[PDB]
């Protein structure tokens, strides 16, 4: 199917190594999470659960040198994170910027060391689109004065997302990875996918991004709701999903299910 699969890591002090993630070779993207500190007055933090930042830095350059790509992903579920002003968005720019996406200056310093991410992902679950905008401007202006990096974004289900669905019509990012899950709205439940694949039709179709990702989790204890087997979700979904120029291919939440479930190795025919 060629199927390209994000994944988000970093949810759990015991879950499978960043190396050994990427290792699997079932990922194009490895999202880490979270930045889920930063705004009023807060100095920025990871919330990363209680793995080594330093520690990352090595795991992180050998995803890299397997072609993974890894973005960190800043809000998250849950988390003290604001961002109402413009000086907050700039100072966030900055920050992430010299610290994450450029080699380092070295004054400072680097949570990750001297490792440097790919990308930054929008997991804004909450304060509306406040300077988001603006925060996305100056990292998209970054991305142009010489630091090649992407931006994505994992909004909720609904369209438009209520907290990310104006920066999402600015155009601005690479990649988006829908959340279709936490809502009956606009994802699976009661063996019916008619909301879903409404809410996909509309993500496809109005979504300003050039591929747009489905996003499910790996097992039903991974979310609230919206769990849909894997065989369902290559069966039911992507037919329908691939005649989309946009269709990027499926985020999964999380590493840490996904070992236990063996979600994408099903989905793909098992790629080791
Ligand atoms: O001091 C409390 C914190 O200790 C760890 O983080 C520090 O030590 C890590 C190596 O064990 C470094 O990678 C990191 O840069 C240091 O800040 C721990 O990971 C944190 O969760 C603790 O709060």
């Amino acid at each position: 199917a060629n199927l390209d699969i994000a994944v988000y890591w970093g949810q759990n002090f015991d879950e499978r190594s960043l190396e050994a993630t990427c290792d699997t070779g079932n990922y194009a993207y490895v999202i880490i999470g979270f930045l889920n500190t930063f705004g009023g007055g807060q100095t920025p933090a990871l919330d990363i659960s209680g793995h080594s930042p330093s520690g990352l830095e090595p795991q992180i350059k050998h995803c890299q040198s397997k072609n993974v790509k890894v973005l960190l992903s800043i809000g998250g579920p849950k988390g003290p994170y604001s961002l109402d002003s413009r000086s907050d968005a700039n100072d966030l720019a900055v920050y992430l910027f010299n610290n994450f996406l450029l080699p380092p200056g070295h004054s400072e310093n680097r949570p990750f060391g001297n490792a440097v991410l790919d990308g930054i992902d929008f997991h804004i679950e909450h304060g509306g689109p406040s300077q988001y905008q603006l925060l996305a401007n100056i990292l998209s202006s970054f991305r142009l004065a010489g630091t090649e990096f992407a931006l994505t974004a994992a909004p909720q289900c609904v369209y438009p997302d209520p907290n990310l669905g104006t920066v999402i019509n600015s155009a601005t990012f690479d990649a988006i990875w829908v959340q279709f899950y936490n809502n009956p709205q606009c994802s699976y439940s009661s063996g019916n996918a008619e909301a879903l694949m409404n809410a996909w039709r509309e993500w496809s179709m109005k979504a300003r991004t050039k591929k747009v990702f489905l996003g499910f989790p790996a097992h039903p204890d991974a979310a609230g709701s919206g769990y849909m087997p894997p065989e369902k979700v290559k069966f039911h979904v992507f037919p329908a999903a691939k005649k989309s120029y946009k269709f990027g291919g499926i985020m999964l939440w999380d590493s840490y299910w996904d070992t236990v479930s063996n979600f994408s190795s099903k989905i793909l025919g098992e790629g080791w």
